[PDB]
């Protein structure tokens, strides 16, 4: 699949992005690939953060399907007019198919300055699109209209370190490649946990580790009301009794060197001298997920240098600094952005699993590495689920 090698550009505080073209003549666009949510959208309209956007009037197979959206979320907005067009992926499957399009016309908070990205691609299934679970999703399109598999898979790289404006634009962000897997973009095994509904990507946390000491909480927890991986979210987002008892033991393990609490909020920056980032005081983070063999589980393992966020400093000194990727999250577990760019993640719709495998461009040190490991005999997975 060296066709879709490297086809990603981006960093996980801005989200990474693919090229594709929507419209007769065809118009660029580069589109947020976004597995948490299930609307193909784009920028239809001048607006302060966009360099370009789709101008329906200037495509001859442009279809007005004479109904208005509305796309709203806890942190920004969106509102657009629906239609359909064609569409390609020019770095994907030589293929172009006829799906629908959010002709986006207001925005709140959604479209972020110097991200390079004009629209989205909600990777999700149908049940989560808006208006309704009507409006076919990008993906079933494409595998309704033409011969690629009902699969995709994504790695995510993140650099490890602040990327300029200039340097987000040159970099390779990561592989999308649609239809199948690369298997230059993993080491070791690929490991499943099975998709529990097909509405986001959904799966179940059955343990968590930090430093291989248990937080011990009762298993449905981890995924109250929901888990799922999310590619259009930067940090891991984890519900509010977890998430406290995560910081508490992050910040014991961590106790040899004190932070603000500010840190700890995702809000303020940590610096440390060129080179002197102390990650061997940090705690790795094991996520144990349900297995694909009944009674049987797997882990992933993050190192520091994945919930650790560069930011480029604040005076733009020598200084190595970075934000806690970790936040509270009111509405389940969210493995976002900088736990995806640890593995290469692939979405098997067909077999409705995700694989986890170490990525070949996950940042670590000489000491530690991210890991997918397993089997593991665990019992009652099933109700850890919540319902
Ligand atoms: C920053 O704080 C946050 C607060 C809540 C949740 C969150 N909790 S659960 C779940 C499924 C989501 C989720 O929305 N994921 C996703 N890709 N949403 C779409 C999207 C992408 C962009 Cl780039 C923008 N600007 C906007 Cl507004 C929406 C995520 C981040």
């Amino acid at each position: 699949f060296v066709e879709m090698v490297d086809n990603l550009r981006g960093k996980s505080g801005q989200g990474y992005y693919v090229e594709m073209t929507v419209g007769s003549p065809p118009q660029t666009l580069n589109i947020l690939v976004d597995t948490g949510s299930s609307n193909f959208a784009v920028g239809a309209a001048p607006h302060p953060f966009l360099h370009r956007y789709y101008q329906r009037q200037l495509s001859s197979t442009y279809r007005d399907l004479r109904k208005g959206v509305y796309v709203p979320y806890t942190q920004g907005k969106w509102e657009g007019e629906l239609g359909t067009d064609l569409v390609s992926i020019p770095h994907g499957p030589n293929v172009t198919v006829r799906a629908n399009i959010a002709a986006i016309t207001e925005s709140d908070k959604f479209f972020i300055n110097g991200s390079n990205w004009e629209g989205i691609l909600g990777l999700a299934y149908a049940e989560i699109a808006r208006p309704d679970d009507s409006l076919e999703p990008f993906f079933d399109s494409l595998v309704k209209q033409t011969h690629v598999p009902n699969l995709f898979s994504l790695q995510l790289c993140g650099a490890g370190f602040p990327l300029n404006q200039s340097e987000v634009l040159a970099s390779v962000g990561g592989s999308m490649i649609i239809g199948g897997i690369d298997h230059s973009l993993y080491t070791g095994s690929l490991w499943y946990t099975p998709i529990r509904r097909e509405w986001y990507y959904e799966v179940i946390i059955v343990r968590v580790e930090i430093n291989g000491q248990d937080l011990k909480m009762d298993c449905k927890e981890y995924n109250y009301d929901k888990s799922i991986v999310d590619s259009g979210t930067t940090n891991l987002r984890l519900p509010k009794k977890v998430f406290e008892a995560a910081v508490k033991s992050i910040k014991a393990a961590s106790s040899t060197e004190k932070f603000p609490d500010g840190f700890w909020l995702g809000e303020q920056l940590v610096c440390w001298q060129a080179g002197t980032t102390p990650w061997n005081i940090f705690p790795v983070i094991s996520l144990y997920l349900m297995g694909e063999v009944t009674n049987q589980s797997f882990r992933i393992t993050i190192l520091p240098q994945q919930y650790l966020r560069p930011v480029e400093d604040v005076a733009t000194s020598q200084d190595d600094c970075y934000k806690f990727a970790i936040s509270q999250s009111s509405t389940g577990t969210v493995m976002g952005a900088v736990i995806m760019e640890g593995f290469y993640v692939v979405f098997d719709r067909a077999r409705k699993r995700i694989g986890f495998a170490v990525s070949a461009c996950h940042v670590h040190d000489e000491f530690r590495t991210a890991a997918v490991e397993g089997p593991f005999v665990t019992l009652d997975m099933e109700d850890c689920g919540y319902n």
